């Protein structure tokens, strides 16, 4: 058993609160915020060795990233920033930091019940995205 046990597994999108504001600080524009909004997508977690990969699979998107924790690496999201990662456990949270012209976002990940919790923080503004088992 190992480091990121309880998030490995399909993971279904349940309920997402304010992500359209999210999106605005970030600078999402409008069209990708309306149809990115809409998706429910799935998140799929596998681990190997000390290679992470999380899946995210939606009718907007279909996204891959791999990464070793601590250990940054080049990301382009789904809303087509090329930004740099690095993604840590910090206390049973996977902490992701993205950074890009100046910017920078962070996503938490972390296991709340049977739930995968996804808070999404751009300065002020946090989105929660709640994840169910598939
Ligand atoms: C533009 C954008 C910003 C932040 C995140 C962070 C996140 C939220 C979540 O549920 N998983 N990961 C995802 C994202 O794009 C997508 C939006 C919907 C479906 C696929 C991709």
């Amino acid at each position: 058993s190992h480091m990121c046990d309880a998030f490995v597994g399909t993971w279904k999108l349940v309920s997402s609160e304010n992500f359209d504001d999210y999106m605005k600080e970030v600078g999402v524009g409008f069209a990708t915020r309306k149809v990115a909004g809409m998706a429910k997508p799935n998140m799929i977690i596998s681990v190997n060795g000390d290679v992470i990969t999380i899946k995210s699979e939606s009718t907007f998107k279909n996204t891959e990233i791999s990464f070793i924790l601590g250990q940054e690496f080049d990301e382009v999201t789904a809303d087509d920033r090329k930004v740099k990662s690095t993604i840590t456990l910090d206390g049973g949270v996977l902490v992701h930091v993205q950074k890009w012209d100046g910017k920078s976002t962070t996503i938490k990940r972390k296991r709340e019940d049977d739930k995968l919790v996804v808070e999404c923080v751009m300065k002020g503004v946090t989105s929660t995205r709640v994840y169910e088992r598939a």
